[PDB]
């Protein structure tokens, strides 16, 4: 297997063990500077020499054995960054270990991290740093193997500003004053479970805690920690479906963490400390699925992870099907079917989006040439999970497939797999029924493009009140339009609610009257839920509501989740009467917007 996305030494020439990470950070300069100590080892004899990956890194030195060694950074490869080759001291013989530490500093440019000014954030006093790794972006914090392909722990110390607060992806290890600098504070942690790099994660801010579980805190600014905790408080309740459906939970500790709204992500599964997006603080705990989501990386993707990019749909369709399955356990069968039939209407929506034929649509891609934040979308997600959810249809149902899943976990866990791993299992697993998976279609559902061949069965209960008043809607005529009123949404919950926005969307643009009358009858302009209100207002902006249009760009600019600041955005460069000001909002706006985010809605609006 070869990983295109990276230019390290692959896994067949050697692998890293261990991190040690030492450095500062210096929010006067915005960067980071430190070592960072690799324990590699062999996988050949007489190894001489190997590749790292490095993305905008200044390097300063690199030590071997207390004594400094030749290097050279050959020339950068756009997205992938510069390759960095070491010469060794000593020649290795296979399974032969060396430590290497490597002097490095981080440039301002670092596509792994958005720094914050102080305005940027609640408090208003004081900055802010968060990273974001995934999914090649650890090269540009450290140089390393930058490849879901090697799994390693990791021990660090980091300094900060003495009036800040350090958090990483691992247990906390104590902290102490800067002994170099009395303005400073040292936070110690450590991974004690080997990790893929990219769920290396490093945020510093004014931020303070709050316990909602035993073995949970939620970490944000004094602002927003009451908010959450409320918002989080299922957690544990996850965690303990969650461990019953895979297995126990190897971690030990599960934070949370809710970052300023330009969090590219609905959530970061870094390992016990997950990131997530303040758009989930709707104040009744409806977007706690997301929660659940990350809770569930914590066996698929942290455990048992993709080999290469090319596998994504590993990771993620395994996830959502847990997810999904925790939020049957807690809101029942019906729930389920909810939001994996609204999963299909999503799978419907990317394959649209990028075309039938389009190679992004394939459940297993190959980013060969292809920068992995481009072909980022919808399509692993869903049509991984619409997989799983048509093979427990076809093996026996749900309680018979979540066996194989806790078997599929224990088989893999600690290590990197790829799809036909993946399938020689399922086929091993489900001996008896070889006769039923030879029915399935792989090569259509892993390698082809568009809808899958077969679509799985959904109950339609909680769906029907959805559809019923979205084809009234849809098919209203001008004399339909008064009967309308705010009585209509009173059995509908939020969920509901959000599927008829959904569903309707589908078909815009509506006349304009009907998006007017819309919002007489319903007030959908009241509601602050994201998800609700960002399906609202493209149902506004693609129906020429030209009223809508400072309330797209306010949504687009407050928060920086890309799931809805990128749809916004295109919306409002189609929309004739809102294209320039989208164009300048943007404009104005890319300077302080995330690195990856300014990049990608900058394509989108051909601004590049
Ligand atoms: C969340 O950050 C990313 C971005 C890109 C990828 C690579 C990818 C994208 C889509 C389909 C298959 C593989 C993985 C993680
Ligand atoms: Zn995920």
């Amino acid at each position: 297997i070869v990983d295109t996305c990276s230019l390290a030494s692959p896994a067949s020439v050697c692998r890293t063990k261990h991190l040690h990470l030492r450095c500062s950070v210096d929010f006067t300069r915005r960067t980071l500077t430190g070592t960072a100590a690799l324990t590699v080892q062999s996988q050949e004899d007489n190894l001489r020499s190997l590749v790292l990956d490095t993305k905008d890194l200044t390097i300063e030195k690199v030590v071997i054995n207390g004594q400094e060694v030749k290097y050279a950074l050959g020339e950068r490869q756009s997205y992938k960054g510069s390759p960095m080759e070491i010469s060794l001291p000593i020649a290795l013989s296979k399974n032969q270990e060396i430590v290497i530490e490597i002097s490095f500093e981080t440039s301002p440019k670092s596509s792994a991290l958005q720094w914050l000014t102080p305005e940027q954030t609640s408090g208003k006093e004081h900055p802010y740093l968060f990273s974001q790794c995934q999914a090649i972006h650890c090269r540009a914090i450290l140089p390393c193997q930058d490849t879901p392909s090697v799994k390693l722990t990791y021990t660090a110390e980091v300094s900060v500003p003495k009036e800040l607060v350090a958090l990483m992806s691992a247990i906390r290890d104590g902290e102490t004053p800067d002994p170099e600098d009395p303005s400073r504070k040292i936070y110690k942690f450590i991974q004690k479970v080997p990790i893929p790099c990219y769920l290396i994660a490093l945020v510093v801010g004014a931020l303070e805690s709050r316990q909602i579980g035993p073995r949970t805190l939620v970490w944000s600014e004094k602002e927003q920690v009451e908010k959450s905790a409320y918002e989080f408080s299922e957690t544990e309740s996850m965690l303990k479906i969650a461990e019953d459906l895979g297995g126990p939970y190897v971690w030990g500790q599960y934070d949370l963490l809710v970052l300023p709204p330009s969090f590219p992500y609905g959530g970061m599964e870094n390992p016990c400390l997950t990131f997530v997006t303040p758009t989930l603080l709707a104040g009744d705990k409806s977007l706690s699925n997301v929660i659940a989501h990350e809770i569930s990386h914590s066996w698929t993707g942290n455990l048992v992870t993709n080999k290469t990019w090319d596998h994504f749909w590993l990771n993620e369709g395994h996830t959502v099907y847990l997810e999904r399955h925790i939020c049957g356990r807690l809101f029942g069968e019906k729930f389920r079917h909810f939001n994996a039939l609204g999963g299909w209407g999503e799978l419907q929506n990317s394959v649209k989006t990028f075309g039938e034929t389009h190679p992004f649509t394939k459940l297993v891609v190959d980013l060969t040439d292809i920068d992995p934040d481009v072909a980022y979308s919808s399509v692993p997600y869903e049509k991984g999970f619409a997989l799983l959810f048509y093979l427990e249809q076809l093996l026996g149902g749900p309680e018979i497939f979540l066996g194989f899943l806790k078997a599929y976990v224990e088989k893999f866990s600690y290590k990197s797999i790829t799809t036909d791993d993946w399938k020689d299992f399922l086929y091993s697993y489900f001996k008896d029924k070889v006769d039923v998976l030879n029915q399935v279609d792989w090569n259509a559902w892993l390698y082809s493009p568009g809808l899958p061949p077969i679509k799985p069965n959904y109950d339609m209960t909680l769906t029907n009140a959805c559809i019923a008043l979205s084809q009234r809607w849809i098919t209203a005529k001008e004399d339909d339009l008064n009967s309308f009123n705010a009585t209509d949404l009173k059995d509908l919950s939020s969920h509901q609610l959000n599927e008829f926005l959904a569903q309707t969307l589908q078909r815009a643009p509506l006349p304009l009257g009907h998006i007017k009358r819309m919002q007489e009858v319903y007030n959908f302009n009241a509601i602050n839920n994201s998800e609700i209100r960002f399906r609202w207002l493209r149902l506004c902006i693609q129906s020429k509501w030209e009223d809508a249009i400072p309330l797209a760009l306010k949504m687009a600019t407050e928060q920086g989740r890309m799931k809805f600041t990128r749809p916004l955005f295109k919306d409002l460069a189609a929309f004739d009467k809102s294209h320039d000001q989208a164009v300048r909002t943007y404009q104005e706006h890319k300077a302080s917007m995330h690195p990856v985010t300014a990049m990608l809605v900058g394509k989108d609006l051909k601004v590049d």
